[PDB]
Protein backbone atom coordinates (compact mmCIF):
# COMPACT_ATOMS: atom_id res chain seq x y z
CA UNK A 1 0.00 0.00 0.00
CA UNK A 2 1.81 3.30 -1.54
CA UNK A 3 1.27 5.26 1.27
CA UNK A 4 3.00 8.81 2.09
CA UNK A 5 6.20 9.08 3.20
CA UNK A 6 9.73 11.12 2.12
CA UNK A 7 11.38 9.18 -0.99
CA UNK A 8 11.41 9.67 -4.34
CA UNK A 9 8.20 7.74 -5.17
CA UNK A 10 6.42 8.77 -1.96
CA UNK A 11 7.90 12.40 -0.65
CA UNK A 12 6.58 15.64 -0.47
CA UNK A 13 6.16 16.47 -4.50
CA UNK A 14 3.51 13.45 -4.86
CA UNK A 15 1.54 14.41 -1.61
CA UNK A 16 -0.44 16.68 -3.41
CA UNK A 17 -2.14 13.62 -5.38
CA UNK A 18 -3.98 12.12 -1.83
CA UNK A 19 -4.22 15.77 -0.06
CA UNK A 20 -4.99 18.22 -2.67
CA UNK A 21 -4.35 21.19 0.07
CA UNK A 22 -0.79 20.44 -0.55
CA UNK A 23 -1.40 23.45 -2.88
CA UNK A 24 -3.73 25.75 -0.30
CA UNK A 25 -3.70 29.16 0.53
CA UNK A 26 -1.82 28.42 4.28
CA UNK A 27 0.26 25.43 3.48
CA UNK A 28 3.49 25.02 5.89
CA UNK A 29 6.40 25.17 6.39
CA UNK A 30 7.38 28.59 5.02
CA UNK A 31 10.72 30.92 4.28
CA UNK A 32 11.02 33.43 7.13
CA UNK A 33 12.55 36.25 5.31
CA UNK A 34 13.94 38.06 8.40
CA UNK A 35 14.25 41.53 6.26
CA UNK A 36 10.09 41.36 5.45
CA UNK A 37 8.74 39.98 8.36
CA UNK A 38 7.28 43.16 10.32
CA UNK A 39 7.89 43.78 14.41
CA UNK A 40 4.22 43.78 15.78
CA UNK A 41 4.23 45.92 19.03
CA UNK A 42 1.00 44.80 19.70
CA UNK A 43 1.88 40.66 19.71
CA UNK A 44 2.26 39.74 23.78
CA UNK A 45 5.32 37.70 25.14
CA UNK A 46 4.69 33.80 24.73
CA UNK A 47 3.90 32.04 27.75
CA UNK A 48 5.53 28.81 28.03
CA UNK A 49 3.82 26.77 31.21
CA UNK A 50 5.69 23.10 31.05
CA UNK A 51 6.30 22.83 34.71
CA UNK A 52 3.32 20.25 35.24
CA UNK A 53 4.17 18.67 31.94
CA UNK A 54 3.38 14.82 32.34
CA UNK A 55 5.47 13.19 29.35
CA UNK A 56 4.43 9.44 29.07
CA UNK A 57 5.94 8.33 26.18
CA UNK A 58 8.15 7.88 22.94
CA UNK A 59 6.79 5.99 19.76
CA UNK A 60 8.64 5.87 16.43
CA UNK A 61 5.32 6.82 13.77
CA UNK A 62 7.47 5.42 10.55
CA UNK A 63 7.50 9.55 10.02
CA UNK A 64 9.31 10.79 13.20
CA UNK A 65 9.36 9.87 16.62
CA UNK A 66 7.07 11.69 19.24
CA UNK A 67 7.61 12.03 22.70
CA UNK A 68 3.88 12.12 24.51
CA UNK A 69 2.31 14.10 26.98
CA UNK A 70 -0.84 13.47 29.56
CA UNK A 71 -3.12 16.04 27.67
CA UNK A 72 -6.12 15.09 29.47
CA UNK A 73 -5.74 18.52 32.01
CA UNK A 74 -4.32 21.92 31.83
CA UNK A 75 -0.63 20.35 32.35
CA UNK A 76 1.59 22.26 30.18
CA UNK A 77 0.15 25.08 28.11
CA UNK A 78 0.95 27.42 25.40
CA UNK A 79 -0.71 31.18 25.78
CA UNK A 80 0.26 34.19 24.87
CA UNK A 81 2.00 35.68 22.00
CA UNK A 82 -0.75 35.69 18.67
CA UNK A 83 -2.66 33.04 20.37
CA UNK A 84 -6.38 33.44 22.10
CA UNK A 85 -6.82 31.02 24.66
CA UNK A 86 -5.10 27.79 26.32
CA UNK A 87 -3.17 25.57 24.02
CA UNK A 88 -2.45 21.93 25.79
CA UNK A 89 1.20 20.47 24.94
CA UNK A 90 0.33 16.74 23.40
CA UNK A 91 3.23 15.51 21.98
CA UNK A 92 6.76 16.75 20.55
CA UNK A 93 8.65 15.70 17.43
CA UNK A 94 12.20 16.83 15.27
CA UNK A 95 12.26 17.03 11.50
CA UNK A 96 16.05 16.54 10.40
CA UNK A 97 18.55 15.72 7.60
CA UNK A 98 21.01 12.92 6.48
CA UNK A 99 23.53 16.00 6.17
CA UNK A 100 24.59 18.87 9.34
CA UNK A 101 23.22 21.17 6.24
CA UNK A 102 19.80 20.30 5.93
CA UNK A 103 16.68 18.68 8.08
CA UNK A 104 14.70 22.13 9.04
CA UNK A 105 11.27 22.29 7.85
CA UNK A 106 11.01 26.43 8.33
CA UNK A 107 14.26 27.99 6.80
CA UNK A 108 15.76 31.46 7.77
CA UNK A 109 16.93 33.94 4.52
CA UNK A 110 16.56 30.03 3.09
CA UNK A 111 19.14 28.77 5.81
CA UNK A 112 18.31 25.33 6.54
CA UNK A 113 18.77 24.35 9.89
CA UNK A 114 20.27 20.52 11.02
CA UNK A 115 16.88 19.67 12.35
CA UNK A 116 13.78 21.59 13.79
CA UNK A 117 12.06 20.82 17.24
CA UNK A 118 8.03 21.06 17.12
CA UNK A 119 6.39 21.50 20.41
CA UNK A 120 2.14 20.25 19.55
CA UNK A 121 -0.55 22.17 21.39
CA UNK A 122 -4.16 22.08 20.64
CA UNK A 123 -7.25 24.70 21.68
CA UNK A 124 -8.77 23.64 24.67
CA UNK A 125 -12.16 25.37 23.51
CA UNK A 126 -12.34 22.33 20.84
CA UNK A 127 -11.97 19.75 23.67
CA UNK A 128 -10.03 16.89 21.74
CA UNK A 129 -6.96 17.40 19.12
CA UNK A 130 -9.25 15.33 16.61
CA UNK A 131 -11.42 18.46 16.51
CA UNK A 132 -8.88 21.43 17.05
CA UNK A 133 -7.35 19.55 13.60
CA UNK A 134 -10.57 20.70 11.79
CA UNK A 135 -10.33 24.57 13.17
CA UNK A 136 -8.46 27.02 11.51
CA UNK A 137 -7.09 28.16 15.04
CA UNK A 138 -6.67 24.63 16.50
CA UNK A 139 -3.26 23.99 16.60
CA UNK A 140 -0.45 26.03 17.71
CA UNK A 141 2.75 24.73 17.15
CA UNK A 142 6.02 25.90 18.88
CA UNK A 143 8.95 25.52 16.29
CA UNK A 144 12.20 25.65 17.66
CA UNK A 145 15.68 25.50 15.31
CA UNK A 146 18.43 22.79 16.23
CA UNK A 147 22.19 23.45 15.08
CA UNK A 148 25.53 21.26 15.55
CA UNK A 149 27.78 22.65 17.90
CA UNK A 150 27.99 22.02 21.94
CA UNK A 151 25.76 19.67 22.95
CA UNK A 152 22.09 19.93 24.72
CA UNK A 153 21.95 18.24 28.09
CA UNK A 154 18.87 18.76 28.53
CA UNK A 155 17.95 16.21 24.59
CA UNK A 156 20.30 13.53 25.94
CA UNK A 157 17.39 11.60 27.73
CA UNK A 158 15.96 11.25 23.95
CA UNK A 159 18.80 10.23 22.56
CA UNK A 160 19.56 7.56 24.68
CA UNK A 161 16.17 5.64 24.53
CA UNK A 162 16.17 6.28 20.43
CA UNK A 163 18.02 2.47 20.36
CA UNK A 164 14.75 1.29 21.80
CA UNK A 165 12.52 2.41 19.26
CA UNK A 166 14.51 1.87 15.96
CA UNK A 167 11.79 0.70 13.42
CA UNK A 168 7.96 1.49 12.71
CA UNK A 169 5.83 0.95 15.58
CA UNK A 170 8.01 0.55 18.75
CA UNK A 171 7.25 2.72 21.66
CA UNK A 172 8.97 2.70 24.88
CA UNK A 173 7.92 4.65 28.42
CA UNK A 174 9.33 8.24 28.78
CA UNK A 175 8.38 9.13 32.02
CA UNK A 176 9.49 12.57 33.55
CA UNK A 177 11.02 14.19 30.91
CA UNK A 178 11.07 18.05 31.35
CA UNK A 179 10.48 19.93 28.24
CA UNK A 180 12.38 23.24 29.62
CA UNK A 181 15.41 21.42 28.85
CA UNK A 182 15.02 21.72 25.12
CA UNK A 183 14.23 25.93 25.02
CA UNK A 184 16.60 28.29 23.80
CA UNK A 185 17.37 30.93 26.47
CA UNK A 186 15.27 33.84 23.89
CA UNK A 187 11.47 33.36 23.54
CA UNK A 188 11.36 35.85 20.74
CA UNK A 189 9.61 34.77 18.04
CA UNK A 190 7.80 34.91 13.89
CA UNK A 191 4.43 33.75 13.84
CA UNK A 192 2.43 33.23 11.11
CA UNK A 193 -1.36 30.91 9.78
CA UNK A 194 -0.02 27.87 8.28
CA UNK A 195 -0.59 24.43 8.27
CA UNK A 196 0.41 20.96 9.46
CA UNK A 197 3.57 19.81 7.39
CA UNK A 198 2.57 16.30 6.78
CA UNK A 199 -0.54 14.39 5.39
CA UNK A 200 -3.22 15.68 6.19
CA UNK A 201 -1.48 19.00 5.23
CA UNK A 202 -4.57 20.50 7.35
CA UNK A 203 -4.54 24.58 7.86
CA UNK A 204 -5.20 24.74 11.15
CA UNK A 205 -2.19 25.93 12.56
CA UNK A 206 -0.68 29.08 14.31
CA UNK A 207 2.99 28.48 13.94
CA UNK A 208 5.46 30.35 16.42
CA UNK A 209 8.91 29.80 15.23
CA UNK A 210 11.82 31.01 17.57
CA UNK A 211 14.51 33.39 16.05
CA UNK A 212 16.87 31.61 18.80
CA UNK A 213 18.19 27.90 17.51
CA UNK A 214 19.28 25.74 20.50
CA UNK A 215 22.93 24.13 19.90
CA UNK A 216 22.78 19.48 19.97
CA UNK A 217 25.83 18.52 19.64
CA UNK A 218 26.99 16.14 16.32
CA UNK A 219 26.81 12.82 18.21
CA UNK A 220 23.68 13.64 19.24
CA UNK A 221 21.74 14.13 16.15
CA UNK A 222 23.79 11.14 14.94
CA UNK A 223 21.87 8.57 16.79
CA UNK A 224 18.52 10.16 15.02
CA UNK A 225 19.87 9.14 11.98
CA UNK A 226 20.14 6.01 12.98
CA UNK A 227 16.29 5.58 13.65
CA UNK A 228 14.51 3.34 10.54
CA UNK A 229 11.44 4.72 8.86
CA UNK A 230 10.58 0.83 7.89
CA UNK A 231 8.85 -1.72 10.35
CA UNK A 232 11.55 -4.25 12.31
CA UNK A 233 12.32 -7.23 9.97
CA UNK A 234 11.93 -5.19 7.11
CA UNK A 235 14.90 -3.78 4.82
CA UNK A 236 16.77 -0.97 6.87
CA UNK A 237 16.01 2.75 5.49
CA UNK A 238 17.29 5.47 7.75
CA UNK A 239 14.77 7.72 9.23
CA UNK A 240 16.68 10.85 7.88
CA UNK A 241 15.40 13.74 5.69
CA UNK A 242 11.52 13.83 6.78
CA UNK A 243 11.17 17.37 6.29
CA UNK A 244 8.74 18.93 4.17
CA UNK A 245 10.32 21.98 1.68
CA UNK A 246 9.44 25.43 2.00
CA UNK A 247 6.01 26.26 0.51
CA UNK A 248 4.51 29.41 -1.04
CA UNK A 249 3.61 32.53 1.08
CA UNK A 250 0.68 33.48 -0.62
CA UNK A 251 -1.27 36.06 0.78
CA UNK A 252 0.02 36.03 4.14
CA UNK A 253 2.44 38.08 6.32
CA UNK A 254 4.99 36.94 9.08
CA UNK A 255 5.03 38.88 11.73
CA UNK A 256 7.99 39.24 14.21
CA UNK A 257 7.47 39.47 18.01
CA UNK A 258 10.93 41.64 18.34
CA UNK A 259 12.54 44.71 16.75
N1 LIG B 1 4.86 18.66 11.72
S1 LIG B 1 3.58 19.18 12.41
O1 LIG B 1 3.93 19.70 13.74
O2 LIG B 1 2.80 20.04 11.51
C1 LIG B 1 2.60 17.88 12.73
C2 LIG B 1 1.93 17.65 13.95
C3 LIG B 1 1.11 16.56 14.22
C4 LIG B 1 0.76 15.67 13.22
C5 LIG B 1 -0.09 14.45 13.53
O3 LIG B 1 0.35 13.73 14.42
N2 LIG B 1 -1.12 14.10 12.79
C6 LIG B 1 -1.80 14.94 11.92
C7 LIG B 1 -3.21 15.19 12.38
N3 LIG B 1 -3.93 13.91 12.38
C8 LIG B 1 -3.24 12.98 13.33
C9 LIG B 1 -1.74 12.75 13.02
C10 LIG B 1 -1.58 11.82 11.77
C11 LIG B 1 -0.11 11.52 11.58
C12 LIG B 1 0.46 10.49 12.33
C13 LIG B 1 1.86 10.25 12.23
C14 LIG B 1 2.62 10.99 11.34
C15 LIG B 1 2.04 12.02 10.62
C16 LIG B 1 0.67 12.32 10.71
C17 LIG B 1 1.38 15.85 11.97
C18 LIG B 1 2.22 16.93 11.74
ZN1 LIG C 1 6.59 18.54 12.64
Amino acid sequence: SHHWGYGKHNGPEHWHKDFPIAKGERQSPVDIDTHTAKYDPSLKPLSVSYDQATSLRILNNGHAFNVEFDDSQDKAVLKGGPLDGTYRLIQFHFHWGSLDGQGSEHTVDKKKYAAELHLVHWNTKYGDFGKAVQQPDGLAVLGIFLKVGSAKPGLQKVVDVLDSIKTKGKSADFTNFDPRGLLPESLDYWTYPGSLTTPPLLECVTWIVLKEPISVSSEQVLKFRKLNFNGEGEPEELMVDNWRPAQPLKNRQIKASFK
